[PDB]
């Protein structure tokens, strides 16, 4: 797999940034920044040469969208999925939460275009709405997934909050091959990495999950306080949480770790490629 630069991955970070800046002050479901961050990934998708779809609902009385990422070519019948929500809270602009998850999955998208991949599992990415509001976009797409394309889903991996400012680094404990693959990546790092157990079932893999799809993901870690223990393995500041702006107008392009963001967008990067082989 490639290296996923960080500079790019902070570079889509600035664009969400000023696209809150411009639109209120967020990127929240039913508000204008949501479709003009939206509007802005599948931009930098279409130009790559994927097929996009946006993927229209309705909830809360207002219209949301999905946007769905087809690499042409690969097996139809074994397809890998990689997905981010892309909404904010209404506080804020959402740069950690999740800009960060958002932006790594972007920028594995273009690097495989980049890289001129043609993955033997067709490569499908996903930036979902409402998540916010309940986990409303990824629930949707399941839920209008027919069941013959369900079977089809090799795994989804998700990535939401990745460049938490005094991070941990968690891999979700579902499917075994994903888990083994993320962590693996992270042993030749030489950096431990913890299950995931803060968020659980809270963000956009959970639909997928419960009909059975194959998935995992990381995070850096929310609200919760870093242990004494954790502050030893990891550094930062024991006693903080690991995002004190989580959820807050202060979710700005001050609340990233670098090192977070960059090894887990090159992780991100390392169990696609990896897992569509
Ligand atoms: C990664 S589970 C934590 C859920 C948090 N991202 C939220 O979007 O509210
Ligand atoms: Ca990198
Ligand atoms: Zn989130
Ligand atoms: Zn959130």
């Amino acid at each position: 797999a490639p290296d996923i630069p960080l500079a790019n991955v902070k570079a889509h970070l600035t664009q969400l940034s000023t696209i809150a800046a411009n639109n209120g002050g967020n990127r929240a479901h039913g508000r204008p920044g949501y479709k003009a961050s939206v509007d802005y990934v599948k931009a930098k998708l279409d130009a790559a040469g994927y097929t996009t779809t946006l993927q229209q609902f309705t909830s809360g009385g207002a219209t949301g969208y999905n946007l769905i990422a087809n690499w042409p070519g690969g097996d139809p019948n074994k397809v890998l999925m990689a997905g981010a929500h892309l909404d904010s809270v209404s506080s804020g602009a959402g740069i950690n939460d999740n800009g960060s998850g958002s932006a790594a999955v972007l920028e594995t998208a273009l690097a495989v275009s980049r890289a001129g991949y043609q993955p033997d599992k067709h490569l499908r990415f996903a930036w979902w709405g409402a998540e916010e509001l309940g986990l409303i976009g990824s629930k949707f797409y399941v839920n209008n997934l027919p069941s013959a394309d369900r079977s089809k889903l090799a795994g989804y991996l998700n990535f939401d909050m990745i460049g938490s400012p005094n991070p941990g680094y968690f891999v979700y404990d579902d499917d075994p091959v994903i888990e083994k693959t993320f962590k693996n990546y992270f042993a030749g790092l030489n950096v431990p990495t913890e299950i995931e157990t803060e968020g659980d079932g809270r963000s956009d893999h959970a639909p997928f999950k419960n009909v059975g799809v194959p998935v995992g993901g990381l995070f850096t870690g929310a609200g919760y306080t870093k242990s004494a223990a954790q502050a030893q393995k990891w550094g930062g500041t024991a006693g903080q949480a690991f995002d004190r702006c989580y959820h807050s107008s202060c979710d700005s392009l001050s609340n990233i770790n670098d090192t977070a963001l960059d090894r887990n967008s090159d992780a991100a990067a390392h169990a696609i490629w990896t897992l569509s082989s």
